[PDB]
């Protein structure tokens, strides 16, 4: 599997001028190794980014409707998107599911539709305090990955990327450590061994998504079922490079 | 008052390719008349709407989120728009009330949010079939009015539009009369007076946003508290300019 980072720069930055200024700086980065990487930002800043990002990465929307098009306001579609000529969207971060309210269900329905329409995502999932602390982890992530599982067309997983969210450790006063980032990822690698088979669980890659800066990537890139990851603020910053770059440390 | 016309795409079209299409034919209309007009399209459309829309018409965004930036996966915030030199925002739609499930609490941090950063906003508000078959319209109306007031800051009621939307003519099987469109437009500016007073209520734009058309939007215009419209499919057809200038049957 080939290890790969996306960047969420989530709703940042503030202007144009700022998305502009950071992709000049990811131009001039020196990626090692052998890596995939993906670059996610806000709507209204996604065709400069797509006419001006090194061709050699791509372009991710954060999020997409369920729906080629139509009386939905505010909503952009998986149409749109490809007509700039991107390819990747996120779905379900926590973030999401969580301020935004979206249920698995509305989130099946966007897995679906992306990718029959030729998008590949990557798709979140993870935890909350409660869950983790009841010892019912891999139970809550299961339930969350058989709603998605019936989404995947035939054919699709090369095109399925799993971010796993630890969400019990995001404004919570609890901190993940790397054994458990490992553990959650091998969690999810085994419940699509279970239910999809050992050929999928082998090509998916599955990131880490909780908190990625330079001071941890190497040791949690090192982890065997870690592929990479759903990097949040550092993907704004200098250091996102060494991110990119922790792949060389991934066996 | 000068009458106001926002042609809302909602979620259309599917391609940039089309979205520029339809600003050429835009660019070549002949507006008659004294007409404030605004176009909305989705996020991903609106830097190419903002650089090849003719200059007299301004750009709209069809929604925004409650903050400037930040951890908000998948949301646009106003300072990116403004980033571009978009002006206007949509708030409130009733699609975005009923399939995104936005609620009043929610709209009205927008609108504050908004207007303290130099927005102008379309505020949506409208009554659902149940309320409109039980002769309680207007207070359910009033209730939407109520919890947008506080929101507005001192002085800036000049960048205030509200769009009334019959939603229990939506989808219903249930149709709108002109006379219908008159009375609640008529309902909110009384509203206004009662509440905020004459001199805000005579100068605040209220738009009917239930089925405009050309066939219907010269009645419509002539009704003395409909001061424009919020568009909504025609606003991808030659058939917009027609409602444009329906103005000059307003007095
Ligand atoms: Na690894
Ligand atoms: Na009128």
């Amino acid at each position: 599997r080939t290890f790969f980072v996306g960047g969420n720069w989530k709703a940042n930055p503030k202007t144009v001028q700022e998305a502009e200024k950071l992709v000049e700086m990811l131009n001039g980065a020196k990626v090692e190794g052998n890596v995939e990487v993906v670059v996610a930002a806000p709507f209204v800043f996604l065709p400069t980014l797509q006419q001006k990002l090194r061709k050699d990465w791509k372009v991710s929307a954060e999020n997409v409707f369920t729906k080629p098009n139509g009386a939905f306001t505010g909503e952009v579609t998986v149409p749109m998107i490809k007509s700039f000529g991107i390819e990747w969207t996120i779905l379900g971060h926590s973030e999401r599911r969580d301020i935004l309210k979206e249920d698995d269900e509305f989130l099946a329905a966007k897995a679906k539709f992306a990718l029959e329409n030729g998008m590949k995502i990557i798709y979140c999932c993870g935890e909350h305090l409660s869950e983790r602390e009841a010892g019912k982890a891999s139970e809550f992530v299961s339930a969350q990955i058989e709603k998605m599982i019936p989404a995947i067309p035939a054919g699709k997983w090369d095109d399925v990327v799993i971010a796993y969210e630890p969400i019990w450790a995001i404004g919570t006063g609890k901190v993940a450590s790397t054994q458990d980032a490992q553990e959650m990822c091998k969690v999810i690698r085994d419940i699509l061994a279970a239910k999809v088979g050992a050929d999928i669980a082998n090509k998916v890659r599955i990131l880490y998504g909780g908190s990625v800066k330079p001071n941890n990537c190497n040791e949690l890139a090192a982890c065997p079922d870690v592929d990479g990851f759903l990097v949040g603020g550092a993907s704004l910053e200098a250091g996102f490079i060494n991110i990119v770059n922790s792949n060389v440390h991934s066996k």
